[PDB]
DNA sequence: TTTCCACGTGGAAAA
DNA sequence: TTTCCACGTGGAAAA
């Protein structure tokens, strides 16, 4: 798709109030004209750097600011430039988060931390301890249940468990991250991935369970806990079930450690229409009753706008929430955070799986998230050399044929016409192609 | 995940009711005690074949029946045997959708067509063209609405124009399907797909909308119709929208003709569940109460089952399906189905954003659909062909290396053998390979 | 049907 | 860092 004057197109992610949105963009047509319409495609985190490159993509793209570093790298996004007077509406911690080599690069959301998700009916008194979880689940599959299921398929819902005991991305010094100090090998992390895996070999876990395994689960009341943001609030309210968002449990004395994403909205660097999206941004979603319309629909976190963050902070859920992330950290933005990404992915499902060890998984994933990717130019200089190496091979077996006069049968391959140069120079070769003076 | 003896593991595509499967289940594990767990995980048609060859996936997959004889080609599904009092309760061309090379190899649950699905507000008499369908959105257009709008990325929702004045996908005679007889390139394929290409053109459709786009803007009200299966009805319901359900429009004089899809539950061959499915299926789903249960989550459209169809073609949605139904055909369940679709879907994906024309994208679809899958022994004879070449290669460039006395550099290639060996038999190499004597 | 060389990236190796 | 051969499948070619 393209980008075209007069219209605007937004891509977020479909576990995020999609419909809110939509909500937002009919008031921005009903006051200037201008249609906005609300995509929410799958991987669309991925998706975008591939076809941004190209000038195409949406107008709009919402993703947490792990992400953008990697696309403002490449290129792909516009530098935003708002008034102090609207910098001043947002916390500065949230514009820190989308400040990539002294550069705004996106309009901050709301900021976002895992939390443990409990069923008060089946468990008045969640744990405050993950080692007390097995025993947990050994009473409750007694009675039926499960004690905790999560997905197992994104390292953000296991990150917190790894990074409790010491386990980093990468490790900050003197002002900046070092992309080739990566803390995914080290005790801490090796003992919170090998509790995880010892809860899927005692059986209190399954390696499969994704997203909607876990949310289904939890939210048909089979699972007393589950772990996950305040976007799946929505769903659950929707549910039969009474629950409570709180502290994620300790592993070895240690609080958990999420990850905390800001939810930031990027403006593609291809868009016409990079003024209309400024506007709907900051003068229609970064609003009271914008963000009020989207958080109504699917719940967004603690708020980046400080007038309406008073509010939303007042919910016991969004105080959790926030106890959750003063115990982690926010993620860097830089471009190696994808590479870490899929790393650690990679880690945890075939450690879970049983495809690899611990040890074997996590070592393979240090190497991956510190390695470096080639340029485009590296390949080409590669793609080309290989190819002048086969040009001038063929060339030497096309004078060899036209000139040999060797007794080669009419059909034959290049290693016939090497033999039969091979015996003229004086050698024997074998069938095999031993070869001896 | 490898199936366990004693539950019962199921997967269901994520546009059905699977919440209504569970449901089924769940009485299932009432009555039993075996847990039944219902997933519906994201391309589960191409994920079954990967996992199932090794005795993985699940124990039971719900698809339409078309997939269905590539799974039995490669040993992934068990033989059905219901015996005759049971076959007797379910229609016998579901039967048939189902059987291949004279064995049944999946229980028929549902037949399935797409129908044309209007806003009767805004459109209180649909067109019975697709002629008309320009003028009318220019109409709609006005009124800042749209005439029509579905999935143009999965080539199912194509296939009822594309077929419309004579395209066909595998031709039917003397009772076989001959699979290098393929009907996507024909002048009635290529009229359909340019009428569509050229609603594009002229703006009356746009090349990336895809399923949930599609849905969101009928549901939402902003378009006035669109292209859809039973399942979609209870989402329309949910929302604010007074829709009809009807037959699809000609073209040139002639009806759409869709691909009739019959839902199939097949068993795992690896499955050490094979007699619980059985009954689960014959027992519990197949049952007025349980196709009930799943029908009132997402309409199945009409059941295989004689006894609660009965019931459900009383409803005019289900008249308007089955209207359809008989202008279509039922799809082939022949292996070449599964490269049959992706070829057209990539012929109307290519031809729909112009990076392809029509006859160029449905060139390239009509020898791919033809185009016989190289068995893994044709593979493997290829790699062990090319592994013997570059073998007896390398073993006489180890003798040349190790006997040449060729006063060469401490490194370099394989070439600079080669020109050595050269002008020891007497020629002359240039530095591009240019040989002579 | 088989056969042959081309293709671009992997990863071992040397520095 | 650059270099070099291996890898398995593509598609042209001959039959
Ligand atoms: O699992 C890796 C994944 O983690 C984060 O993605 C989160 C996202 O921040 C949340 O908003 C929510 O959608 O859950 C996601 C995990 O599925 C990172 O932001 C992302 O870059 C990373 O790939
Ligand atoms: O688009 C190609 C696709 O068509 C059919 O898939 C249908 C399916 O039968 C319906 O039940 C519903 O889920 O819509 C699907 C299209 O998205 C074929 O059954 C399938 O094999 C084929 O790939």
């Amino acid at each position: 798709m393209k980008i075209e004057e007069g219209k605007l197109v937004i891509w977020i992610n479909g576990d995020k109030g999609y419909n809110g949105l939509a909500e937002v963009g009919k008031k921005f047509e009903k006051d200037t004209g201008i249609k906005v319409t609300v995509e929410h495609p799958d991987k669309l985190e991925e998706k975008f750097p591939q076809v941004a490159a190209t000038g195409d993509g949406p107008d709009i793209i919402f993703w947490a600011h792990d992400r953008f570093g990697g696309y403002a790298q490449s290129g792909l996004l516009a530098e935003i430039t708002p008034a102090a007077a609207f910098q001043d509406k947002l916390y500065p911690f949230t514009w820190d988060a989308v400040r990539y080599n002294g550069k705004l690069i996106a309009y901050p959301i709301a900021v976002e931390a895992l939390s443990l998700i409990y069923n008060k009916d089946l468990l008045p008194n969640p744990p405050k301890t993950w080692e007390e979880i097995p025993a947990l689940d050994k009473e409750l599959k007694a009675k039926g249940k499960s004690a905790l299921m999560f997905n197992l398929q994104e390292p953000y819902f296991t990150w917190p468990l790894i990074a409790a005991d010491g386990g980093y991305a990468f490790k900050y010094a003197a002002g900046k991250y070092d992309i080739k100090d990566v803390g995914v090998d080290n005790a801490g992390a090796k003992a919170g991935l090998t509790f995880l895996v010892d809860l899927i070999k005692n059986k209190h876990m399954n390696a499969d369970t994704d997203y909607s395994i876990a949310e289904a689960a939890f939210n048909k009341g089979e699972t007393a806990m589950t772990i996950n943001g305040p976007w799946a609030w929505s769903n659950i309210d929707t549910s039969a079930v009474n629950y409570g968002v709180t502290v994620l449990p300790t592993f070895k004395g240690q609080p958990s450690k999420p990850f905390v994403g800001v939810l930031s909205a990027g403006i593609n660097a291809a868009s016409p229409n990079k003024e209309l999206a400024k506007e709907f941004l900051e003068n229609y979603l970064l609003t009271d009753e914008g963000l009020e319309a989207v958080n109504k629909d699917k719940p967004l976190g603690a708020v980046a706008l400080k007038s309406y963050e008073e509010e939303l902070a007042k919910d016991p859920r969004i105080a959790a929430t926030m106890e959750n992330a003063q115990k982690g950290e926010i993620m860097p933005n830089i471009p190696q955070m994808s590479a870490f990404w899929y790393a650690v992915r990679t880690a945890v499902i075939n450690a879970a799986s049983g495809r690899q060890t611990v040890d074997a998984a996590l070592a393979a994933a240090q190497t991956n998230a510190a390695r470096r990717k080639p340029s485009w130019r590296e390949r080409e200089n590669n793609r080309r050399r290989e190819r002048r190496r086969r040009a001038v091979a063929a060339k030497i077996y096309t004078g060899l044929r036209a000139q040999g006069d060797y007794n080669l049968p009419k059909h034959c391959d290049n290693n016939e016409v090497l033999k039969a140069l091979c015996v003229e120079a004086g050698w024997v070769v074998e069938e095999d192609g031993t070869t001896y003076r």
